[PDB]
């Protein structure tokens, strides 16, 4: 797979991700793929089923959620390990208000480069905690 | 610069980084290089001058600092853009006890690949807030 092949699979992952359904967030992933969170305070590993359940839970809070690659100049491609690094803006609307953040996504593509075989996501964990505090504060 | 050229210059950056003096932390950098700290809650851009001053200040709290590549097999190298990505365990000895965390470092090498021309660092920002909380507790 070419450099352009690896990015294109990664862009496709993003496009389907932004549909924000359990179906779409798995449709560019190999069924054995895992999704790792970076940084000890938030480390977690999700197989496909756990990702679908995470997405469904997230839709109970987020009314919209879109990510986008801020700048293709910053994108990192390792043709030998079939890895792509994106730095993304995430924007969303939630029952506890606005979500606005940035994160770094790392993809390892399958041997044919057509699917995502592994994901590493690094979030602004302090922002995550703060968002979770808004959630913890629900009252009626 | 070969894939191995790029990695060696980044390993040397790491080595001088662990020496942790205002001089060592710039010895592997170009004179115009900038360091960016990722994520909105800790965004920052530092030229060589500000980096030395930040390191000197940080030496008032960190007595010793070791960043280590967790796994050479996870390293990402982009020969076309001259970028190396490390996922690193960080281990500090500080005036309020141990620092234990993880970070991702992105180096962009100079054209000849002997120096570091640009740096992005992604830290566990919730842990930074918790460490700064530990400092707020120094009490005598
Ligand atoms: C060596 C450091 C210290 C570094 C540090 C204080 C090290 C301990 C940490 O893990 C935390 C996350 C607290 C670090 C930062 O806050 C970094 O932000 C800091 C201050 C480094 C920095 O920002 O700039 C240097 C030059 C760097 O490594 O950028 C390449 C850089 O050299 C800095 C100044
Ligand atoms: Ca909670
Ligand atoms: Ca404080």
């Amino acid at each position: 797979p070419t450099r352009e092949d690896l990015v294109a699979t990664a862009k496709l992952f993003i496009a389907k991700y932004n549909e924000f359904t359990p179906e779409s967030i798995i449709s560019v992933r190999t069924p054995n793929s895992v999704s790792h969170r970076l940084f000890p305070t938030r480390n977690a590993t999700r197989n496909i089923g756990e990702s679908m359940e995470a997405c469904a839970n997230a839709k109970e809070v987020f009314k919209s959620l879109t990510v986008s690659v801020i700048d293709d100049n910053d994108t990192i491609v390792d043709e030998r390990t079939r890895k792509v690094v994106f730095y993304l803006a995430s924007r969303g609307d939630t029952i506890v208000g606005e979500w606005k953040s940035e994160c770094i996504f790392i993809f390892q593509m399958s041997e044919d480069g057509k699917l995502v075989d592994r994901i590493w996501a690094g979030f602004d964990t302090a922002y995550m905690d703060e968002f979770e505090s808004r959630l913890d504060g629900i009252t009626f």
